[PDB]
């Protein structure tokens, strides 16, 4: 009949917007599909890639390694996919080398990190031929402020490497199949690598899944990072041909990094190159003396250290990035960060070799069906975009109660507001049936409120920290809800937009889940958005940028609680005393919290 291939298995919410979702695709148009978390999408996506794949188009799915799975079971089974094929390309840029990534979690005092490493890899999050270790995607939840690409596994790092062999099978088993699943992360890499394995030149059809998270992939693509005491410790053993000009050059730009962040108003500002010449006369020598180093002789993993060294300062130099220091007064580990703020040569590439596209998320609108910013990110021609109607069924917010009460102090990031924040999270623990995430801005305001929140909650309360990331909070918070003591957990981060807290010993039986019973947001996430991109598009655009950004990382942030249809005796509470001033710039956010009834 008319339906597409899998329409049957799709749910029947998603129906109306999958099927606009094929025609405009087939068109050509760059499709903006927003339907809630829990709404079967992956059915939707399946049903899409089948439907272009039977017309003899080359189809790429773009999605998080961590959803793959749920992909590939909602694929496989329909005849279309298996009479065109379907394989997934694991490019090197999916896989951290085990090596360095250890050496900087040694370095950095990420236990839970080096731990995972020497563990060998094993996936944090349970077609495929071998089992998928050695993931940047992993290591990104276990720090999530890594330098990806200082430790991306490299096309010189040695045979005996866990990760290089385990690419290697991989790579042993792709073939042509005209449906490719990659990541988003391989798909920023590919695009980069044709402005300048591998997918198909042209893209038919490309399904990106979560899109809201490919602007990122494309930043950690550009991104070059500098890190000096791994790169004197490769030096001091490399050899004596060309060694002490090239540690005393790393010392000389060491000292002038050090003078320019000591000059700097303040330490995070992303400053260009022209601001800081200090760095010109080091950098370019730098580059020089690794260039005076030879080649034969090296170990194997000293030559990826040293070109990747190369590169980071290349990009330092080259004039098109924004750089960003952090040395010894403040920071242990020194870092040279480069970083493009214009990421529109880059995502043209990409959509010019683009037949048609569905971007897919939870948020993509920043209200209603304004996909403007979203579109913005990414670049898309406004003449390919199209918008279709967001689906966020009642289930959404109907199981969840809405509480007014909140803390009258403002959130100034003081011992004042802390105790007063902590004395209100103290009464909702108290009466929470399950499982309690309190969602933080700062790490200041995570620990100011662990402060005076520890002792009345013991063994319930988990911290996140640097040193405990959000993934070992996960780990723990669901292992404490496990053993029936109800959890209180004082994250951030990734805590605001790339946690699941379902429980997964109650699969059928949504309406038992209390894993996560109450919500509480301590304050408005301004600002949270650290990206170069992210500070040009506010510059360019005004607050009206900043308030966008925070109000979709808000809906998040509250999308934390409810993540299928069934769900029961949710609370929210949300704690900013400004959001019940009557300020008119708190007045998008209210309106999300409209929809959230008594
Ligand atoms: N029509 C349906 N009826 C019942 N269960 C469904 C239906 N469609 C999908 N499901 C199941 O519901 C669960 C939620 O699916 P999924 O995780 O893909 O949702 P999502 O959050 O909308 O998407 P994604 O994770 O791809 O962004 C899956 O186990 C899926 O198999």
């Amino acid at each position: 009949a008319d339906a597409l291939p899998g329409e049957g298995a799709v749910r029947e919410v998603l129906r109306p917007l999958l099927k606009q979702a094929a025609e405009k695709t087939a068109a050509g148009k760059i499709v903006f599909a927003e339907a809630a978390t829990g709404t079967g999408k992956g059915r939707m996506i399946a049903s899409l890639a089948a439907a272009a794949a039977i017309k003899g188009d080359t189809v790429v799915v773009s999605a998080p390694l961590a959803v793959t799975w749920q992909l590939v079971n909602d694929m496989k089974d329909i005849p279309e996919v298996r009479r065109v094929g379907l394989t997934l390309s694991l490019g090197r840029p999916n896989f951290i080398s085990p090596q360095r990534t250890l050496e900087w979690a040694i370095d950095n005092e990420r236990a839970d990190l080096a731990a995972w490493i020497e563990g060998g890899g094993k996936p944090l999050s349970l077609v495929i031929s071998h089992e998928l270790c050695w993931l940047l995607e992993d290591a990104l939840l276990l720090a999530e402020d890594l330098p990806a690409d200082s430790l991306l596994l490299t096309s010189e790092d040695p045979a005996d490497c866990p990760a290089q062999q385990l690419y290697v099978a991989m790579r042993s088993n792709y073939t042509e199949a005209g449906i490719i699943l990659c990541s988003h992360f391989m798909l920023a890499a590919h695009t980069r690598m044709m402005q300048m394995l591998s997918l198909p030149h042209f893209i038919d059809t490309l399904i990106v899944d979560e899109a809201h998270l490919l602007e990122q992939a494309f930043a950690s693509v550009y991104t070059h990072t500098l890190r000096l005491r791994p790169l004197m410790r490769t030096i001091e053993g490399l050899g004596s041909r060309g060694r002490k000009p090239a540690l005393d050059a790393l010392k000389e730009l060491f000292t002038q990094m050090q003078v320019a962040s000591a000059r700097s108003t303040n330490t995070s500002l992303n400053v260009p190159l022209s601001d800081v010449p200090e760095l010109i006369p080091a950098l370019k020598d730098t580059v020089k003396t690794l260039g005076a180093l030879p080649t034969k002789g090296m170990s194997r993993d000293a030559r990826s250290v040293i070109r990747i060294a190369t590169r980071a300062a290349n990009d330092a130099l080259s004039g098109h990035s924004r750089l960003r220091i952090e040395v010894t007064p403040v920071h242990s580990y020194p870092m040279l960060l480069s970083g493009r703020s214009n990421l529109q040569r880059a995502l043209l590439g990409l959509w010019n070799a683009t037949g048609g596209a569905t971007l897919v998320s939870a948020t993509l609108f920043t209200t209603g069906d304004n996909g403007s910013l979203t579109r913005w990110k990414l670049e898309v021609p406004t003449e390919r975009a199209a918008f279709l109607p967001p689906v966020h069924p009642a289930w959404t917010t109907a199981p969840v109660l809405l509480h007014k009460e909140f803390c009258a102090h403002e959130p100034d990031d003081s011992p004042e507001w802390a105790t007063e924040c902590a004395q209100t999270i103290q009464g909702v623990a108290s009466t929470a049936q399950g499982g309690t995430l309190v969602l933080c801005t700062s790490y200041q305001n995570t620990e100011l409120l662990a402060g005076r929140l520890g002792a009345a909650l013991g063994d319930r309360l988990i911290v996140q920290s640097k040193t405990s990331s959000a993934a070992t909070c996960l780990a723990q918070f669901k292992a404490k809800h496990k053993a029936g003591i109800r959890p209180v957990w004082l994250g951030l981060g990734a805590a605001w937009t790339g946690i699941d807290l379902s429980d997964h010993s109650l699969p059928d039986n949504p309406e038992l889940d209390r894993l996560l019973s109450d919500l509480v947001i301590t304050r408005i996430p301004v600002g949270q958005n650290r990206s170069l991109t992210h500070e040009r598009r506010t510059a360019i655009g005004g607050f009206r940028i900043i308030s966008q950004e925070a109000a979709w990382h808000f809906r998040q942030g509250l999308g934390r609680l409810v993540r299928r249809p069934g769900v029961t005796h949710k609370n929210l509470w949300v704690l900013d005393a400004r959001i019940y001033g009557g300020a008119a710039w708190v007045a998008p956010f209210r309106q999300i919290l409209d929809r959230y009834k008594k």
